[PDB]
């Protein structure tokens, strides 16, 4: 049907019934074929990086050029600060790509695919109109299903510049029908020897009783570096303080420290991360500069081999039936693929069971960061960039609310788990079935 009549549509309706009694698993909503999308959620890991230039702008900056790689700031007072800027400008850039993409593509928010266990999505920005940039490779997994969470890493060897990270979501209704969606995971962007750390933002998901969602962002997103430096990103929008859809405010600090007053903040952006935004240094509001236009830099697609090319376990082949009953919005055909390749998983879940057996992540291991790990679980090392940069951040490394600080409500929760998934990258080089 055409989208004007998805709100009063039968469909709409059941779906909306089927939330008021929502279990807390958005798999069980009764979302109709139109709202539904052919993508898996182990593809969203791509949306960290397809900008391949700004992705790979902090390594080319150094102490003997820093000065001509800071357009905002050619007095920039550092090349720590100038990098800053640069990660900075690169998290923006991800948050079209990450929350509008579907809007853009399928006419507005939809219902990704729920990725079964062990769901691979790989691919490579062969950046071959800049032959200084090297390929750059993602590597997404699902590492679990029950519940949904994706890992990733996405590196460029040439310029030594590797991001890994790890995603899932708690998601519940309020009784106005927005669906809060509460992040949970970090990721870490090193830079040769200089490392980053990025918490993902809260989230909700408006525009459900009239059928045409779409992600409004809020709370805060964190970068902490090696080199002290903090940039703090708020975000707001209409119907809350600033009243400009998708509005962000990012302060740049000397440290964490200094991050509790914003008038010691170093620069201060603002505008919006679908669209533009201006920077400020210092107290000087007179002179300010156009910091990002997201509308006049297109995103860069990854490559992805041909489905013909593709390993069973990757994400499109394996969706592949499902994704094209969707696109042709038949609701039996949605029904009996999703249930073959589902029901199909279930077995295997309840071999594994009764057999004794676990199933093996592939390139991602979990990671104990607790006082007291679990006896087989591997634990980090002594100088483990995650720890140092928490401990910077004075960021829980429980498994908290992405952004959740040490105290805070969130991170005094009895017997909360530490438990954080890892790229092992020798599990890739040894990789002998899987290729790009
Ligand atoms: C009809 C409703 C139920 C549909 C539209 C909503 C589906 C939810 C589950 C979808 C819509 C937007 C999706 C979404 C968008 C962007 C990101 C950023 C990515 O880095 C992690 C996954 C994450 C956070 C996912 C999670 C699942 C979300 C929140
Ligand atoms: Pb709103
Ligand atoms: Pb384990």
């Amino acid at each position: 049907m055409d989208p004007s009549q998805y709100a009063s549509s039968s469909s709409w309706t059941s779906f909306l019934k089927s939330i008021a009694s929502f279990n807390g698993d958005l798999s069980s909503l009764s979302a109709p074929p139109f709202i539904l999308s052919p993508i898996s959620l182990t593809e969203f890991s791509q949306y960290w990086a397809e900008h391949p230039e700004l992705f790979l702008e902090p390594s080319f900056i150094n102490d003997d050029n820093y000065k001509e790689h800071c357009l905002i700031d050619p007095e920039v007072e550092s090349p720590e600060l100038a990098r800053m800027l640069a990660v900075t400008k690169w998290f923006i850039s991800t948050l079209k790509s990450q929350y509008c993409s579907r809007n853009e593509s399928l006419g507005s928010e939809k219902k990704p695919l729920n990725p079964f266990l062990g769901e691979l999505f790989v691919g490579k920005w062969e950046n071959k109109e800049h032959p200084e940039f090297g390929e750059t490779v993602l590597l997404s997994e699902q590492v679990s299903h029950h519940p949904p969470v994706t890992a990733f890493s996405i590196f460029n060897d040439k310029n030594k510049v590797k991001l890994q990270g790890y995603n899932q979501i708690k998601a519940s209704f309020t009784k106005s029908l927005m669906l809060t969606v509460k992040q949970f995971g970090h990721t870490m962007l090193d830079i040769k020897d200089e490392s980053y750390l990025v918490t993902p933002p809260p989230l909700h998901i408006e525009g459900i009783l009239v059928a045409s969602p779409f992600v409004e962002l809020e709370g805060k997103s964190y970068i902490q570096s090696s080199t002290g430096l903090l940039c703090v990103i708020e975000f707001s929008g209409r119907g809350y303080f600033s009243g400009k859809k998708n509005s962000f405010k990012a302060r740049i600090y000397k440290d964490s420290k200094d991050s509790k007053d914003k008038e010691k903040a170093l620069y201060t952006i603002s505008g919006q991360w679908s669209g533009s935004s201006k920077i400020i240094k210092a107290n000087k509001k007179e002179e300010s500069r156009l910091f990002y236009d997201a509308a006049r830099i297109p995103a860069e697609h990854l490559n992805v081999k041909p489905l013909e090319e593709q390993h069973p376990l990757e994400s499109r082949k394996a969706w592949y039936d499902v994704a094209g009953a969707i696109k042709l919005g038949d609701f039996n055909l949605i029904a009996k693929t999703k249930t073959e390749l589902e029901e199909t998983q279930r077995e295997l879940r309840k071999e594994e069971e009764a057999k004794g057996i676990s199933w093996q992540r592939r390139w991602f291991k979990d990671f104990d960061y607790s006082v007291t790990p679990e006896e087989g679980a591997l634990v980090p090392e002594k100088d483990d960039t995650f720890l140092k940069l928490a401990s910077a951040l004075n960021l829980s490394t429980k498994n908290a609310p992405s952004g959740t600080l040490v105290g805070d409500k969130e991170d005094r929760k009895e017997d909360l788990s530490s438990i954080h998934w890892r790229f092992q990258r020798e599990l890739w080089d040894e990789e002998k079935e899987i290729v790009l």
